[PDB]
């Protein structure tokens, strides 16, 4: 551990991105700090999931040698290679953080998830030739970018809000007004603290009936300014995002090799979190490396996931995580635990 | 105006004595403020509660632009008078407080911040010279008394604080068994605290008036203390290197005198005076060596009180606080407070 000060998860069967997935969401120290406050006395130590994040999250931040999963695995019923194959990493995080969000609802930290995760879009559908428009608003906690065809993030995010027509045999059932000519769209209307990005790295390919990789070229910056996709900008807090989490996968199938790179205070400092083994990476290794290979070679290790944090909010969402911030409560039913385990 | 700084004052509501002093003080222990906010306090009246009284003056202190009342505060521990404040000194109305809110505290995630924070240990000995008879008292300590009058300064103090007394002749001790015997009495510090209260001992009863006067005399204290030297056993993996924080100071030979704090909020030794209702930003040089007191050679304005935070422990004490750490809960409350009678 003391390479870094980062310890690794174990490698526990194949898990596909869930050692990926979770130092992401250790390394979103606010959310860390939240969990711990969870009040899980009561709760069943084998069936509560918050206990068992609660758990990893404790070990990660404590033991010196890789930590396990079994408990939290066997908690929210993932056990077998095909839960992972059958789940995007998406829904995973989802299955995590609801249970938690859950758990501290009536607690000091209620909310903790929404503030942090949950942005609000706007999708429309504008008729041409008559006075009728469609407004939903939707809540997300996670936005899914195209990458083919797209050079970069940029790109995919001029891709996600263009407006679409809907005419010829697309056009638009607008009841009382009959099918119409239309013109359907998605804005911002905010974007929250911590940005979860995942990248369309497979696609549904009819030649086989079966998904493929997309291995193609996509860059991502270090710095992503995205005031231009809000509806409207607030000259008090641009929305200027910073690099947190490059969650990475070499091969073309999930028997791939999945890790993550994060600099976990923000500071552009990388490691590179391969299940037990932490190290010290370039940012280049964390960046660039992970662009996915361009036509000529003739490269199948490439990110899938990203991770930003709002610049105006890193100080409060990477704010320093002291063992005084884990309640003496769970403190000793953790260790409780290790005596019964160690004897 | 607030902005003048970004810290705001307390009203001077009558003649409270130290009592705005002290409440910066504490209100600037982040990580003490941090535990107050996660108190439950559902159920407590609001003028019967102290408890909710320190939340609702932090809140305040946190979020007014306009001077802090304390009414609430002062009616629910019962410090009405002149006389109240006359007849305690500043560190009983600092235990009065710190005991409100621990106690608050127990059952919580925040249980057993208060000794955390500020109680340390020391053990008092006798040791009879001429027969084997020794008694040990340890004893916890939140604040140290320290002598000035014929000291020059906080490290001869310290000096004249673990010095050792010869009990003979006409004061020898008495040893049960053993009859009167000669010993010698001492102290010893077995540790000291995150945050250090070090209250000078600047009224000294005197027989000529049959009363108590203030000792005016210059009493010099440092920026940077270290305190190694008077632990038993010395720490190489923390040494005990303090950091001055606040310098509670009196003008005047009377109750009736001027009192206010200097801080430096943020550990970063950028000095603000708190004068009840006006805050100002001022020299390092106002805040110290202007408070040590008149050189005989010649002011009645000097320290009374200094509070120190150990080198190891400044970043968590003072970590940053944002309203994301005040639960949704509390604010509701002190808000609907605030709509009653605004109308
Ligand atoms: C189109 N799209 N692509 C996605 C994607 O890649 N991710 C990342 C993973 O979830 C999936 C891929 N792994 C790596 C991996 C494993 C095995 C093979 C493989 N096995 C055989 O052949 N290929 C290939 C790969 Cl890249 C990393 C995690 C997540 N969401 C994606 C979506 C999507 C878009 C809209 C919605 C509705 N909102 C839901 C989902
Ligand atoms: C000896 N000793 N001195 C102390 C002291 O100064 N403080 C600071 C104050 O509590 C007291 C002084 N005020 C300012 C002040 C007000 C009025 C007059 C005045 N008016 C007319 O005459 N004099 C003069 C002044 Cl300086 C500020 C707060 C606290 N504890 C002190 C102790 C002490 C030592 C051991 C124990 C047992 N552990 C208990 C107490």
């Amino acid at each position: 551990k003391k390479h870094t000060g980062y310890v690794g998860l174990k490698n526990q069967g194949a898990t596909c991105y869930m050692n990926s997935l979770l130092q992401t969401l250790f390394f979103t120290n606010q959310l860390r700090k939240a969990v711990y406050m969870m009040p899980t006395e009561g709760d069943d130590s084998s069936k509560s999931v918050p206990l068992a994040l609660q758990r990893v999250f404790y070990e990660l931040q404590h033991s010196d040698k890789p930590v396990g999963t079994k408990k939290l695995t066997k908690s929210f019923g993932w056990e077998t290679l095909d839960s992972f194959m059958q789940h995007d990493v998406q829904e995973l995080c989802r299955v995590l953080l609801d249970n938690v969000e859950n758990k501290m609802k009536g607690t000091c930290v209620e909310g903790t998830i929404p503030k942090l995760f949950r942005g609000k879009m706007v999708s429309y559908i504008q008729c041409k030739e008559v006075d009728y428009r469609s407004d939903r608003r939707e809540d997300y906690y996670d936005i899914q970018l195209s990458i083919k065809g797209k050079k970069n993030i940029f790109e995919s995010f001029v891709d996600y809000v263009a407006v679409e027509q809907l005419d010829g045999d697309n056009k638009y059932d607008a009841g009382e007004h009959g099918l119409q000519e239309a013109e359907k769209g998605v804005k911002f209307l905010t974007l929250p603290p911590v940005l979860h990005l995942q990248l369309m790295r497979f696609m549904y390919d009819p030649q086989t009936d079966q998904n493929i990789k997309i291995n193609d070229r996509f860059e991502f910056p270090e710095q992503l300014p995205l005031d231009e996709f809000l509806q409207k900008t607030d000259p008090k807090d641009p929305a200027n995002y910073i690099l947190h989490a490059v969650l990475v996968h070499s091969g073309d199938n999930h028997g791939g090799h999945y890790v993550v790179y994060l600099n976990p205070k923000g500071d552009g400092k990388w490691c590179k979190f391969d299940d037990d083994v932490v190290s010290r990476c370039t940012k280049e290794e964390a960046i660039e490396h992970n662009y996915g290979g361009h036509d000529d070679d003739l490269h199948c290790t490439n990110a899938y996931m990203l991770v930003y944090i709002r610049e105006s909010k890193l100080s409060e969402v990477l704010q320093a995580v002291t063992d005084h911030d884990i309640p003496q409560q769970l403190v000793e039913r953790l260790q409780e635990e290790k005596r019964i385990e160690a004897q």
